[PDB]
């Protein structure tokens, strides 16, 4: 049946070593696992535009949800299909979080373009690493991380039953335990 | 003001020729023009990504999606601003023709994302060179001419449909004539 498991926060947050962590955690019980990441997942070349190039909100958007299509449709579907614990660093609420509550697109928008993109895929469960924009380990331009930050929390409490929300600023082999512990009912 | 025209048809359509005559016909009347065009007037880069191989149709679309936003926002409204005839060589409806006729995608979906950021943008006029299939798999793009015909019985006051097998001059005439009313 295979199950989609997501990590998001700011970049920084230590998402991308707790997915590692999250898989190797997997790899041991031997269950197959696919690790995978947004943007790039889908269509390389977005990621690497956008480490450059300026855009509007909608074009950026646009973007990382052509790269997300691609990414369900020929990565992520075809993973859980074979049963795979499929885990991404970062998915849909990435954009909610930077291109809605960030750079002001309304979330209800975001969301339907999203709907045909994803195709009804919903992550089982989301490990949002949370810490403020100064703790991120990789005053004006703090304004819209803390708009991410806040963004993200907002998400996680209008779904307290997908999302898990960890103090990023633990050691690392704590919060590994915090994601297997929330984890180990749901295999 | 400004005034936006588009041109739609298939590739070989004839509709590339039309638009940059008639840039040239707004031109000697001393009307400004922009002519522009997708997929690259946005975002040029986005040529590239669409040649991927076994692109869904989804991606494809948002894609073109995204070139589509950042013409509007950047080439098209600010063109219009300045009291420009703005003429857009393809627009949304390439896409609702290739990506939704085409490929499948839902009309109401593809409208939904382009809508974003518009203002309610339309064009004003839109002039199809409607050409035949096989002088473009021909499935394919069967759908999509037939498609391009059904977009414009829909909105019947807004599409021009021209035979694009007559005579390029002949079309250009056409074209001219649909828009003196629109001119003083
Ligand atoms: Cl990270
Ligand atoms: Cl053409
Ligand atoms: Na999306
Ligand atoms: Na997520
Ligand atoms: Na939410
Ligand atoms: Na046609």
């Amino acid at each position: 049946p295979g199950l989609f498991l997501t990590l998001e926060g700011l970049d920084g947050s230590g998402k991308t070593t707790q997915a590692r962590r999250l898989a190797a955690f997997l790899e041991a019980q031997g269950r197959p696992v696919l690790l995978t990441r947004e943007p790039g997942g889908g269509l390389p070349e977005v990621r690497s535009l956008l480490l450059t190039q300026e855009l509007s909100p909608e074009a950026e958007y646009l973007l990382f949800s052509a790269d997300r299509a691609e990414h369900v449709r020929k990565v992520i579907l075809p993973g859980l299909a074979a049963g795979k614990v499929v885990i991404s660093d970062r998915h849909l609420d990435s954009s909610l979080a930077y291109q809605g509550y960030g750079r002001g697109l309304p979330l209800p928008w975001l969301r339907e373009v999203a709907r045909e993109a994803t195709r009804g895929l919903k992550p089982r469960l989301t490990f949002l690493l949370d810490l403020p924009p100064e703790a991120a380990l990789r005053g004006l331009g703090l304004e819209f991380f803390r708009r991410v930050r806040e963004g993200y929390l907002a998400l996680a409490r209008a779904e307290p039953g997908r999302f898990v929300v960890l103090d990023a600023t633990l050691p690392e082999e704590e919060i590994a335990r915090a994601i297997q512990a929330h984890l180990r009912p749901l295999l």
